[PDB]
Order: structure tokens, then C-alpha cells, then sequence
């Protein structure tokens, strides 16, 4: 079908875009703005990836980041599947975007560590975008880092760590009850100077790899680190 | 255990009666109406079959559909179980209800087909009870149709081309985020005229189909389509 | 790292102590009181065992519990996680109520039972303490009981034949719409005196296990029962 554009073993992620969606299907969508040509990008595997993926094909497009949801998936492990509907007037615009997000897979996995009992998820830009602001609270134009641990205590105590590392200002905290969806994640999100904010991730980084190890097994990234 | 009535793998779904309800625990559950003879239907796997499996199990007898509640479960997968509960004044009359309502399970799964990656769903009626009102918001007395597909981006897609393809009535769109319990599924409901609301059903399984077979394993049924 | 308390196999569970947590952060927990010094228990499988099991930890050393939190998990089965958050003055009174708290862990799953299609929880104390307060609702100072099944419907009958069985007062009833996160269980918990609560709790028991064996396996347990 001309809808889609590809798909990804990379958290059974699919892409595809919609020229002159139906009018009462937009009515019933919870979306920032209208528009008629709609880019869909959907995975039952990931959140902040696919969102970090997508602020690289929002800054290669002249497409608006205007919804994102948050299923509880992973496919039984801890975390977050994605929703990420992104608008514009031009379809080919709109394949370029998701075309972009797939390609930035294999490089926002980089920091993202598994093992049986859980996993680790680090993020970092020095100038976040559209969806980095929609999805995950960042300020628009600035530093942004995420730092998160899986079960949730461990996220705690890398945030604890990454705050007592450099100065850097806490955008929020979420966790089980308040700010996922009932997952078993918690997470620090950050913005400050670049240098900082790259201390703060790292650090945060590492205490978490030494934690999660406790349960016997060392954690395992599918992708070469890009932080 | 006299409540019992019967258990099928289908689902792993369960039904039971109590004849007289304790009044206590009857003033903590949650329901539209106070009985004191409870039918229950209560399943690991699925929400839409079970709920269309009870609307003919409510169609067979006197009793009325009073709680439809959601867990995120599916062992696993993407979607919903579910927990269904009916009223009434004669215990034989909601045992009738519970059988079949359980013989009906092997028809509502007819169109439920899996993947690795997701699943799709759809149903039809041309005619909704109260159990397709209460549960997904069906218009009783009127043709009804459901079209489901996960990761819920392929449902977005489903629910465009369904729409497109006959003059039908949207009812809602549940998603991830909303009316849903935080599950990878897009979800149309349509009402109309009992013809327009069938092709609109089968155009949407068609390019679901399509869709999730991108992932590289055709989706499978366990049981012959009805729709 | 000196965090690190300890990491058990049982649910995978961890405890951590952070002696003095960065104020930033501690305002962006979602916790009762603020103390500089936290404990936490965080784990994938398992609510009431690891609740029950703090709630020791509390009567051994002068912390506070101050925080539930409640991830849907159990590693694609039909339950919770948990996250727990303690607080004191002294870093050495936290290391020791989270020691405790792993300690029991082996007791207070005694009467969890597993099968393929479900789960039976139940939990007794003659008096609860903070973490059983905070956590399932426990009045302080009274004898508590907790009974719950999985798929939720079982957990229905199991409360309604509890009731019946000796004169207990019910505290609540959670189910998968209301007052869980979407989990697949339905949960009564009840005080009263301890011997009538004892009745309750055994009485339910039976019942779950003659329900849940309906699928065809016989549930089983991993630890000796403490009921």
C-alpha cells in the first residue's frame, strides 16, 4: 500500500504517511494542530528513541512533532511502546521525516542496555527540537539529557548521582505512579550548558551499569554508544 | 465450587455465578445498578471477543450488562483482558448467560488475527445489545463495527481507509493515551447502515493485513472469519 | 557502590540507601514527608509480598514508609511491581529496615501460586504497621487480610466466599478499572479480629485454588506457606 514508507526489526517499529486524512478521523484524534497530511511513526519496543530519532527528522523537514502517546509495552519487559504523529502540507515532506527516523534507530539504541531483570536508557542533544519538547519536556533550543533505570529504584539513585555530578537544571522526575504509564521506570530528565549536561548523563550512566550488574547478568547494548 | 460454570482455553477466559452476592462486597463494586445475582466473565486474552460473546449471551436471556472493566494484559502482547460483569433476579438465568456467552468465543476470535510483531481485531453486529453498549460504546438497536490494529499506528491507517470507503458514522478513536488502559492499539467504532458498516469493516482488515505483514510473518487466525 | 544494600532472585528485587539525597531531587519525589536519608525496595514481580515484607523492616528500626508506587509487570504475567520509599535520619536504621525487608521476602511469597493461565495472592498479619498502611490500606494497630486472583473474576468469588465464611469488615476492593494499574487481579482486603481474619483469608484460599485449577493445572508455590 502507497501508506507505507518502512519498517524496522529495531523495536518493531513501522513508519508511514497518510496525504489527505480523512477529516472525521483528524476530529477525533488528539493532536496540537490539524493538518491533513499526517506521519506516522508506531513501535511496540522504545519511547525516548523514537522520539530522539524523530527531533533529527524534524530538523531535516519542515514537519511539526503534534502528538505523541505512550502505550505500556516492551513485549513484557519494563517500559514504554511510542506513538508519534507529525503534521505538514507536503507528503513527500512527510516520507522524508519518517525516512530520517528510521535511518537514527541504530544510533538512539545506543545507550540502551538490557538485561533479564531490566535496563538502562541514557539520551542526549546539545539543541533539542520539536519532538524532544512534545514527547519528553525538553526546552526548545537547548541542552537536553534523559537518564533512566529499570526497576525504578535504580533510576533514583542514577539521578541522585547525575545531579550531585555538575550543575544542571531538573526539568522533572517520573516514575511507577506518576509520569509513565504504570511502568517500571525511573527517570531524570535535565537541561544546562552542553559540557554539564554530558557529565551529568554519563555519570548517571555508569553508577546504573554497576547497580543493574547486581543481578548477575551484564548489561547489553545492541548498538555502538553515541554519548 | 458451586459458582463455577465453566473455563476455556480460548483467551484463558472464566465464568462463574453467585447467587446471592455479600451486600458489603456488592457496595465496593463498581456498577451502573445493584443486583444481587452476579453472572462473571473474566479473561487473561481479549476485550472486544469476550464483549461480543456477551452481547449474545445478553440477546438469550434477562440479564443486563452492569461493569466492563479493562486490565493491559494479553500475557504479553499489546492489548487488553477484560472483566465483565451481569445482574439479575435467577440464577439460572445468568448461568444461560455465562454458557453462552463461552459458546460464542470460538465466533468473536473468528477475526482476531497475530503476529510476532502485533495483532489486528475487528467485529461486527447487525444489530448491538447492551453489552456491546456498555463495553464499547455501541449504539443499541443499530449495526455496529470495531477496527483495531497494533502497533497502533496500523490502526490509525485501518480506521482511514474504513471511512473512506463507505458513509458511515465514526463513534470514537481510543488510542494509547486515550480510552484506552495505556495498550499499543488504534481502535475505530462505526455506526450506519448494516451494509456501508460491513465494507467498511473489511476494507480496514484488508489494508491492516497489508500493513502488519510488512514485519515479515502473515498474520494468523486460529479460527474460521464470520465477518 | 556504596548504595548498594542487596539483590535478590525472589521477584528481583533490590534495596539501595541513599544516606543524604540531593534536594533538587527529593522535591521531585512523590513522597509524604521529606527526609534527607531515603531506603528503597524496588522490584518486577510483586505488591503485597515486598509490602509485607517492609512492613518488618518498619517494625525492626525507627523508619517511616513514604512512598507506594506501582508499575503493571510481573514480566508479562497479570500483576504489579513495586516501589517502596523509606525515610529516617540514619543511614545505618535504613541499611537494617532494608535488610530486614530482603530477609522476608521467602515468607511473605509462602502464599503466592502460579499457573499458566493465573495467579493467587494471599497475605495475613494479627497488626499492621506503616508500610501495610501506607501501601494496601491496613489499619495500623489491627489485624489485616489480604485476598486476591488472577484473572480478576476469581478474585470476585474469593472476597464474596471470605465474607461469608466469618465476620470481618471490609476495607476495599480493587479490581482492574479501579484502584490498580490496569492490572488482571481482584483484591479484597479486610480487618477485624485476628482469628476471624485468619478464617477469612484461609477461606478464600481454598476457593482460588479449586477456581484457577479449572484450567487444568494445579497452582503452585515456591516457598513454604506463613498462613
Amino acid at each position: 500500500v502507497p501508506e507505507f514508507v518502512g519498517a524496522s526489526e529495531i523495536g518493531d517499529t513501522i513508519g508511514m504517511v497518510i496525504p489527505r486524512v480523512d477529516q472525521q478521523l483528524l476530529d477525533k484524534l488528539h493532536v496540537t494542530k490539524q493538518y491533513k497530511t499526517l506521519g506516522i511513526l508506531s513501535d511496540r519496543t522504545g519511547a525516548g528513541p523514537q522520539i530522539m530519532a524523530m527531533d533529527e527528522g524534524i530538523k531535516a523537514t519542515n514537519m511539526e512533532c503534534i502528538d505523541v502517546e505512550w502505550p505500556r509495552d516492551t513485549k513484557g519487559g519494563g517500559g514504554h511502546g511510542c506513538l508519534i504523529i507529525i503534521g505538514g502540507d507536503d507528503p513527500a515532506d512527510a516520507r522524508q521525516a519518517i525516512r530520517v527516523a528510521l535511518d537514527n534507530l541504530h544510533r538512539t539504541f545506543g545507550d540502551v542496555y538490557n538485561a533479564k531483570a531490566g535496563h538502562l536508557e541514557l539520551q542526549f542533544t546539545a539543541r533539542a527540537a520539536g519532538a524532544a519538547h512534545l514527547g519528553l519536556g525538553a526546552v526548545e533550543g537547548k541542552a537536553f539529557g534523559l537518564i533512566c533505570g529499570c526497576p525504578s529504584g535504580i533510576g533514583v539513585v542514577m539521578g541522585d548521582k547525575a545531579l550531585k555530578t555538575a550543575g544542571v537544571e531538573p526539568l522533572n522526575f517520573t516514575s511507577p505512579s506518576h509520569g509513565t504509564s504504570f511502568s517500571n521506570e525511573g527517570c531524570l530528565t535535565i537541561t544546562g550548558d552542553s559540557g554539564a549536561v554530558r557529565q551529568a548523563v554519563m555519570a548517571g550512566r555508569e553508577v546504573g551499569l554497576k547497580l543493574l550488574s547486581q543481578f548477575g547478568e551484564e548489561p547489553v547494548n545492541d548498538f555502538p554508544s553515541y554519548i
